[PDB]
């Protein structure tokens, strides 16, 4: 990220503003509300500074820039119409390692001032960092509608209750379940906004009195095929609240940036199946919230059954959030609809390699009026070509390989069945093989990109 | 306001973390993402730190806390398990005037680290001062729902574009109208994420050429099978930005309660309307420069006639895109604990509809999972034919109605009972056939 947002405590720490105009006034108001020991140093001051100094709220220094005035400071704002003066200020703050802002120069200096949405003690800060101020206000105003008025009271009462919550509940898990119930209690919100104390207490006493679930849980989340926008809402809620995230090769970096930063992540790519079973089973033993994060959907060739089969008997609660399967994702982003009129009456999702022995029922796969979708069949492309032709499938039946479907690295190569072998050589895992006449619809429905 | 939020530029600035365990590792990652020149002081390090140190990404100093490591620093963090050490670190930084955070302790620290939504250069940070970290997590979840991943890309592009926003827009009011269709034109967003620097121009000048009130595009969106949680992020973002939503019965009211309240709605499903009228409505309301959203149950490209609706629009030069969804098979499989595949039970899943004729011997072959969409009526003759073509009569069968919804009914049993069990349900329902249906007695977590 281009900036690290932090929330400074300014009470009784000195700060310098240099400059004394309408801009300098706005920043000075911000620093005064935050309880800072302020010095303004300018050649002339608009009247608002004159009144603030009368009431003993800041110190005024009339004259040119005095570097020594930095010596005690935690923040400097350069706020004059003289670039030469502003840079001297920025250069003095840099030698003293003091974060400095220049109002005329977002790209110079050390910090940027964001727009603020006050719901004290709740604060949301927005900034596009100077590139877009329009999107800042557009975002700021939209955020202003989403956050209720009484959100401040809930948050103020939450802090007052924080001591009582730490003595009464022992572990971290049950304080979490307390706070989750607390912040979605609309009755408790209206009672605070109505200053009705008897009703605040009644609801508070009942909450402290509820037995809390000590058990851990495991949730199988389908991560979808790659684009981070194809995750489901439910699946975002799970990885934004999870304690541990067990993920594998086929979950993208964009999806992983959506995990809660203070959760631990275990990798299981390249590890076999019975180990994943136990590591899940082990991390759920600590009574934590375990997310098993799987590419695609977890019941389409992800062996989500094997994982959950252990835990029906080991008394662990579990559930599953479905995901966009690679087939649905690659079809929408390749322009290739999986069904269409009666091009296809059915769609077959097939595995590329079986349990050592056992042959695919090629007679069945060769049937007409169906879209064929081979999962992990790349290394067996040539034999699928042979066998399909052996069992009746025509020769000019179109085919497409969608490598890395739904990401920004998506390649699509197409052709006819007799080219299936050579098409596979110019693609790499992870790839899908689509076979059927719906592939011809591509040159009319491709909206994603010319690679 | 007793904390002032500032956005710090940390690239190439000395920053200090004291502590070498898991919490330090999460703060070190955070500060490494932002380009800090980072040192880490600890009596020992978890391996992840020795890795970062070998890739030359930070510096490790093993030993007790040395307050001289603060000599050239801009931010400090206490992240050890020892309150004595954290207090020492906290006190070494206040006399130097280095802003400092104590992970263990919001109070007794000169700065608090908020929750962040990163869309660089666009950033959103949420805190409530240590009072309510769960409530900030809840705010962060919602904000991540609402902001497209690639918004930062378009944020940036707007940068060297403010040039042209004046020599082709005079008033600040129209200037903002343009800016408003800019940040919501996902065709530009995808074009920038995919580096296709010609789809970017073709849409940059279409934005300066087309009338200011024209934003005409169509977005096919999968509603999913019924549960409002099963919508996609991009799906939700799209129905927040819609001028019109054209929807049918197969879209649940939970999903419709997510659609912006100041948006036109055309109900197009049935009452008690052929495909081509739906095509004309979409075409019609798109030529008027309105941002159209076609909302369809499940997934648009699986028995949704999604293909038909988009070849009406490819004639008239109307931009479009498709946000896929959870088809009924996936949902109903998950919310009934019947996985479509499991071990070597089934080499293939078959999603089938219920002119021409269905190939019967194919449907009976072993090592399959049959899923019948729109098949409740033909359900009688389906049990006859599968038996007549050699499928074992003890083949488990299940019918899932209103899958993934708070009124979901599941009915299971055996293929011999197939005709009896299909009376006990109503559309919308799924017929699932195969040996995986026997797994529900161990995997059903919904009911
Ligand atoms: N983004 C993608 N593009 C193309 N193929 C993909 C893909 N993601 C997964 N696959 C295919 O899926 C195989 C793993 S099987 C697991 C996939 C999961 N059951 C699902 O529903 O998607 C890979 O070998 C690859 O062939
Ligand atoms: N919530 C639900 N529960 C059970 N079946 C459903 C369902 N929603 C859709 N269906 C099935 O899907 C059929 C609608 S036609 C296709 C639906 C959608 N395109 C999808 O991807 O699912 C119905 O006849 C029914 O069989
Ligand atoms: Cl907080």
């Amino acid at each position: 990220m281009d900036h690290l947002p932090i929330f400074c405590q300014l009470r009784d720490r000195d700060c310098l503003i240099v400059g004394g105009g309408d801009v300098a006034e706005r920043k000075a108001r911000l620093l005064l509300e935050a309880g800072a020991r302020l010095t303004v140093n300018a050649l002339t001051f608009i009247p608002q500074f004159t009144v603030w100094a009368n009431e003993g709220m800041l110190t005024l220094v009339e004259g040119p820039f005095d570097e020594t005035l930095l010596d005690s400071c935690w923040l400097a704002i350069a706020a004059t119409d003289d670039d030469t003066v502003n840079q001297r200020v920025s250069d003095a703050a840099e030698s003293r390692r003091i974060f400095c802002n220049v109002v005329a120069a977002p790209k110079a200096a050390s910090f940027i001032m964001p727009s603020i949405i006050d719901r004290s003690p709740l604060m949301v800060a927005v900034s596009a960092g100077g590139t877009s101020p329009v999107l800042a206000r557009l975002l700021r105003e939209k955020l202003e509608s989403l956050l209720p008025q009484h959100l401040g009271q809930v948050a103020r009462y939450a802090g007052q209750l924080r001591a009582r919550v730490k003595k009464q509940f022992a572990t971290m898990g049950e304080r979490r379940r307390f706070w989750e119930k607390f912040f979605v209690n609309d009755r408790l919100a209206q009672s605070l906004a109505n200053a009705d104390e008897k009703a605040v207490n009644a609801t508070t006493e009942r909450l402290f009195s509820e037995p809390l679930d000590h058990r851990g849980e495991v949730v199988l989340v389908g991560a979808g095929p790659g684009d981070a926008g194809l995750l489901t809402l439910k699946g975002l809620q799970q990885i934004q609240q999870a304690d541990i995230v067990v993920y594998d090769r086929l979950v993208s970096d964009d999806i992983m940036n959506l995990v809660r930063r203070d959760a631990d992540r275990v990798f299981v790519g390249k590890v076999p199946q019975e180990e994943i079973n136990q590591i899940l089973l082990r991390e759920a033993q600590k009574g934590k919230r375990v997310v098993r994060l799987k590419g695609g959907d977890p019941f389409i060739f992800g062996r989500g059954g094997e994982e959950l089969e252990t835990l029906c008997h080991a008394g662990i609660p579990f559930s599953v959030v479905p995901g966009i399967t690679a087939a649905s994702g690659c079809s929408a982003y390749s322009g290739i609809p999986l069904t269409h009129r009666d091009y296809a009456q059915s769609v077959r999702l097939v595995t590329g390699h079986l349990k050592t022995g056992g042959e695919l029922d090629w007679e069945n796969l060769a049937a007409e009026k169906q879209t064929l979708v081979f999962y992990m069949g790349l290394n067996q492309a040539a034999t699928i070509q042979e066998k399909l032709i052996a069992f009746g499938m025509q020769a000019d039946m179109p085919v497409a390989l969608v490598e890395n479907g739904t990401s920004v690295k998506q390649r699509v190569v197409h052709g006819v069945l007799t080219q299936l072998g050579e098409l596979a050589q110019q693609v790499e895992s992870p790839a899908l093989i689509i076979v059927g006449r719906v592939v011809a619809l591509r040159d009319k429905l491709n909206w994603f990109s010319n690679h």
